[PDB]
DNA sequence: ACAATGCGAGCACTGCTATAGCAGTGCTCGCATAGAA
């Protein structure tokens, strides 16, 4: 017992070691040390068998920021100790004591070099990261999915489950029963608020659970039966108006009758006031008659609660689980839970060993916060195992996360199993005066943390800090100062209004006296004025924080609640912005707009609003303004719009100058950052507006919508919670409400023998007594952390608090609080009895005063400022724009992201279809659009023009394409008709083209230097092409760069090369629309003519390039357009179109590019 | 074109029955009601 003062370098790196890193004892410096030792296998007898790799030293922390810092601190130490190995000389502690243990500085340098470059894979994860990691590796054993989705809901999944339970369980109930339930809970909402704690993590063991089968009906019967029989032993016993004590006035007849009418058709376990007329009491105030059965009724409770509950969480759990499986999702409780089952199951050894190898030695940090599930997994892998080491480090005095499931008991359990104990004796980080005061306080009684297994061993304060002191308006102040309210009695109300006031006063008192250089934090002969950034107010709950923030704010002392969870969505700004987006979204409606302008964010006046209502031209002015913002919104988005708005109305600049404006601004900006995300997830502005409403209505979701703290708060007295403060350090700290306690009423305790979480579904005084114990057992634990946060000094508020409505009978249930229990050494005290106990211990480091309230609204601080700024202004200019167009300088958008998702989509088609279904399928009735158009293009992507059209291949093509098989005849006949179709003249017909003379889907890139002006090109395009005579053209604007383009088909009729572009278009009824006229019409209609000139200009450049010494009119003679539809076996020139570029056009057009 | 409970105090008043103490009926009113992969 009583741990060995831990000497890192001499710690035996071999199996099971428990390390207690007291308050700020350098737990981190220790871990790193131990990490290095392991890497280089250092030590000696207390060393590890062999050297380990970065990817073998398992370290698990609880926080995410934790593993980051831990991972960071280590890469550094390695980089140093490694460097200090190359120099074989180091002049900085730790390292030197390390090199003395090194035998070959040259090797360690190498070994270390690897550890350095290996860090981006250091086995330092969180409890949760470790789990899903082992799990996902040994999937078979854990029955895990290779693709798990991390669930988020649950908080909802849970309510839904709790309600599914209420519907299938309570709805079918018959009135008599239903009502009973109702009087236990009104709805599913109420049932959850009672069982929510459970349902989460390890189900607690239910002391005295209901018979594994009692139905709601069962119990109900027994109860009603037990009730109704006594309705008899009174219905027929009410002929007795008996006799033989005092005080029961004849107004007992009032008592009497009140049960004769208690005879309803039942429906309510509820019964009333007969405690008197029992018998086991009538004597307390031969013994008496036949109604002592009542003595038996008010003996063992008449409830339905425990049964339902037991059924609820039991069923609710599995309901939620099932739902997760189905969804294929996984939560965190599950993550480390599934891992615990795996190590439990038969196939638990292959898993235990597997892990064990990967991580032969693991360091568990912040262990005082584990849980049965964790510790189990842990020992199931490393407990009693040669060739391995389990370094368990944390501090039981700081285990304050009970509410999330950190079971201090499972720690004490682990404390029992591992016999090797170690403590860190030196408290770096803090002042001697402090450490002395904290040690004194927690040394009062024995077992201050009241748990023989969690002893408190004082700690030596570090020498480098022996100089620390805090002087104020004269001399040095005591490390610890107790402020005591006056009086005998004191309610929770008082001890807050008054303590916050007091606290507030003392803060401005240090601050003001700080600017006057009278408040100094000094390290011997060095000093500095205390600044808001140095004060800190620990608190227990949101309210308490507010309570403080208010008294502070009442003294112009700005502050910031570091533990704030509210979301940006329920800020008055969110609402204002929404009204704005509604104005932007419709400046037409005179109302919503005015409304927008009325928002505090717009900083308008009452006068402004007025005039602006009586001047119609200035109104439209604004309307225009907003109509522009909607434009900015439609085109660039919300963020660009909002910022555009602010810049005009000069919002940011004004707000910042409006007290508390900075907060309001950051929040508005924030909203925008969220309103921006949401934008790129909905295709309509209105959809976003909607998006807002909901979020404003049902918020608090992620931590992504949590409020961003200001970058100035680093100069604001910080008010945080004992919890967020664990690990944090503060020059000066204040504990305004450190006396409160709040007694535990819920009978949830841990059995002191079996160390198990038991849930007595019956308020058994015995078990509640036990729980209430564990309560302050944790309050002390919190108290320890609170005092531990300050460096130079800490002053807390104490008062003769009293909860018991017992008229100040020398009560002061102060002894029921962690701090009171330590001051009044256990025993309760007089109001003044406290005042005397405080004086008892109180010198050099400890000192008290009376709660001296005060007033002086000023934080009497002034300012100065000189804004000599300006923003660089670039002297360059846009000028040219290099892009890569592609006969898209034509086709107006809509194809936005379309030519992106499908580079070869039949972009030339689009639309819907209707009643043109005529009961005889023809190529005109073939489904219109892009999806079907590309299907057609597809067919000819790899067809055997040469041979005949196999119907099965066609049936198969439609079958896969999602079309109806009943299209094969029409289609198989349609294809061929187009194949054996005569192109221009002498022969030429797709079917005559063999593979070797075909090149399908050619992708070209025609560089285009010297801006291509739409007009300049329209001129020559005119002179040579009679088609482009319909001159609307030049519909695009200047473009420098490249020219993409796909050619459906380019073939050669042994003599020349050609350009074929299959074009599935029209819904234009039949044949008559595919005539040499109609075709040449749609041609300009879609300006396809350009496609020609461009495409050919490419084939030109290509052929010229390939065919070494080629000529246009000797190798070209092409250009064929096949409008697939309207093409029959015997109606040539219909459906097909042909053109042959002027050759003189291609000439000028080619050089048009590079001049 | 719209507001939570519940618990005892606290004191006023009303029978009794060995003026006072103990009890009980009642209506009014102040008090205390989380934590953060
Ligand atoms: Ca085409």
């Amino acid at each position: 017992d009583v741990a060995e003062t831990l000497d890192p370098l001499r710690l035996p790196l071999q199996g099971e070691r428990l390390i207690e890193a007291s308050a700020g004892t350098g737990k981190t410096f220790t871990i790193a040390a131990l990490y290095l030792r392991l890497l280089l296998g250092l030590g000696g007898s207390a060393a590890f068998p062999r050297p380990l790799t970065v990817e073998e030293l398992l370290v698990v922390t609880f926080t995410e920021a934790a593993t980051a810092e831990l991972r960071g601190r280590i890469r550094s130490n390695i980089h140093e100790l490694r460097i200090a190995c190359l120099r074989e000389t180091t002049d900085n502690p730790l390292y030197e004591r390390l090199l003395e243990e090194i035998d070959d500085k040259a090797q360690a340098a190498q070994w270390l070099l690897l550890a350095e470059r290996q860090m981006d894979e250091a086995a330092v994860f969180t409890i949760h990261g470790f789990c899903q990691r082992m799990l996902n590796l040994n999937a078979f054993e854990s029955g895990m999915l290779f693709e798990q989705q991390l669930i988020e809901d649950e908080s909802l999944l849970r309510y839904q489950a709790c309600a599914d339970f209420w519907r299938r369980h309570c709805y079918p109930l018959p009135r008599e029963i239903a009502q009973v339930v109702f009087e236990t809970w009104k709805g599913p909402q109420a049932l959850l608020r009672d069982i929510n704690r459970y349902l989460q993590g390890e189900a607690p063991v239910i002391k005295a659970p209901p018979p594994d089968d009692e139905t709601l009906a069962s119990r109900h019967a027994q109860i009603v039966a037990r009730i109704d029989t006594v309705k008899q032993q009174w219905r027929d016993a009410v002929g007795e108006l008996d006799a033989l004590e005092s005080s029961g006035i004849d107004r007992r007849k009032f008592n009497r009758s009140n049960q004769a009418k208690w005879i309803d058709k039942i429906s309510a376990w509820a019964e009333e006031e007969t405690n008197s007329y029992q018998l086991p009491e009538s004597l307390e105030k031969p013994r008496h008659p036949l109604f002592e059965a009542i003595d038996q009724l008010l003996a063992e409770p008449l409830s339905i609660r425990d049964l339902v509950i037991t059924r609820a969480l039991a069923e609710i759990r599995e309901t939620v689980a099932r739902e997760k499986r189905r969804r294929g999702e996984l939560g965190f409780d599950d993550m480390l839970s599934r891992l615990d089952s795996a190590l439990r199951s038969e196939s638990g050894e292959v898993l235990a060993a597997a892990i064990r190898t990967r991580f032969p030695v693991a360091m568990i940090d912040e262990f005082q916060d584990t849980d049965p599930q964790q510790y189990r997994i842990f020992r199931r892998i490393w407990h009693h195992q040669p060739e391995t080491a389990l370094l368990l480090i944390g501090d039981p005095k700081q285990a304050i996360y009970a509410f999330r499931g950190a079971d201090i008991f499972t720690y004490m359990k682990a404390r029992s199993e591992v016999h090797a104990h170690y403590t860190l004796d030196t408290n770096w980080r803090s002042a001697p005066g402090m450490v002395n005061s904290v040690n004194k306080l927690f040394s009062q009684t024995d077992d201050a943390f009241m748990f023989r297994e969690i002893p408190f061993i004082p700690v030596k304060s570090a020498g480098k800090n022996q100089a620390l002191r805090f002087v104020f308006k004269g001399e040095t102040q005591p490390a610890m100062k107790m402020w005591l309210m006056e009086g005998e009695s004191c309610g929770v109300g008082d001890y807050q209004s008054t303590m916050a006031q007091v606290c507030a006063a003392q803060i401005r008192d240090w601050l003001q006296a700080g600017q006057r250089g009278e408040a100094l934090l000094m390290n011997g002969d060095d000093a500095r004025p205390v600044r808001a950034s140095d004060i800190s107010v620990l608190v227990r709950s949101r309210q308490e924080a507010a309570q403080v923030r208010d008294a502070l704010t009442l003294l112009e002392i700005p502050s910031v609640y570091l533990s704030n969870r509210d979301s940006v969505f329920e800020t008055l700004e969110a609402q204002e912005m929404l009204w704005l987006l509604q104005a932007v979204m419709t400046p037409e409606r005179e109302n919503t707009l005015r409304s927008a302008l009325a928002t505090s964010m717009m900083g308008l006046n009452a006068l402004d609003i007025e005039t602006l209502n009586n001047d119609e031209h200035a109104w439209d002015v604004v309307v225009e303004e907003f109509d522009g913002y909607r434009q900015i919104w439609r085109k660039r988005g919300v963020m660009p719009m909002l910022r555009a708005l602010m810049s005009a109305r000069n919002i940011a600049e004004n707000l910042l100058a409006t007290a508390g404006g900075e907060r309001r601004l950051t929040d508005i900006l924030h909203i925008s950052e969220l309103l921006q995300e949401a934008g790129t997830q909905l295709e309509s502005e209105h959809a976003l507006v909607r998006w807002l409403s909901q979020h404003i209505l049902e918020p608090d979701s992620n931590a992504s919508s949590q409020q961003m703290r200001l970058e100035s708060d680093k100069h604001l007295v910080q008010i945080v919670t004992i919890h967020k403060s664990k690990g944090l350090e503060y020059p000066l700290v204040w504990l305004p409400f450190i006396t409160n306690f709040r007694v535990q009423e819920q009978a949830f305790y841990h059995d002191r023998h079996s160390f198990e979480a038991v849930l007595d579904l019956n308020a058994a005084p015995e078990s509640v007594d036990l729980a209430e114990a564990e309560r302050l057992a944790e309050d002390l634990r919190l108290l320890y952390v609170a005092l531990t946060r300050s460096v130079w000094h800490c002053s807390l508020g104490v008062a003769p608090l009293v909860r018991r409505r017992g008229d100040k009978k020398g009560d002061t249930d102060v002894h029921q609080s962690a701090l009171g229990r330590l001051l009044q050494k256990g025993e309760p005290q007089d109001a003044a009895g406290l005042r005397t106990c405080i004086e008892a211990l109180c010198d050099d480091d400890i000192a008290w005063q009376t709660a001296q309230t005060g007033d002086n609204q000023p934080w009497q601080v002034n300012d100065v400022s000189t804004a000599e700024l300006n923003a660089k202004t670039l002297q360059r200019l846009p000028g040219d724009n290099w892009r890569v167009t592609s006969y898209s300088g034509l086709q107006q958008r809509g194809h936005g992201i379309a030519q992106d998702l499908m580079p070869r989509l039949d972009v030339d088609a689009a639309g819907v279809a209707s009643v043109v279904e005529e009961p005889t399928l023809t190529p005109h009735q073939f489904p219109r659009g892009a999806s079907p158009g590309t299907f057609l293009h597809s067919l000819f992507e790899d067809l055997d023009f040469t041979q005949p059209v196999d119907p099965n291949w066609v049936r198969e093509k439609l079958e896969l394409g999602g079309f109806e098989s009943q299209w094969e005849p029409v289609l198989t006949e349609w294809i061929t008709a187009v194949l054996q179709a005569p192109l221009n003249e002498t022969g030429v017909s797709l079917s005559q083209l063999s593979a070797r003379n075909k090149q399908v889907e050619m992708e070209f890139y025609l560089p285009i230097s010297e801006p291509l002006i739409a007009s300049q090109l329209d001129t020559l395009i005119r002179q040579f092409d009679p088609l482009s005579a319909g001159c609307p053209p030049l519909e695009f604007m200047q473009v420098r760069g490249m020219l993409k383009g796909f050619i459906d088909l380019v073939f050669r009729h042994e003599g020349r090369y050609y350009l074929l572009d299959y074009k599935s278009n029209w819904l234009g009824e039949d044949s008559s629309a595919y005539t040499q006229q109609a075709m040449a019409a749609a041609m300009q209609a879609h300006r396809y003519d350009l496609q020609y000139q461009l495409y050919t200009l490419a084939l030109h450049r290509y052929l010229r390039h390939r065919i070494a010494d080629y000529d246009y009119e000797h190798h070209f003679g092409g250009v064929i357009y096949l409008f697939l539809r309207g093409v029959d076996k015997e109606h040539p020139q219909q459906g097909i179109y042909t053109t042959r570029p002027n050759a003189g056009l291609i000439a000028l057009m080619d050089e048009m590019f590079a001049g």
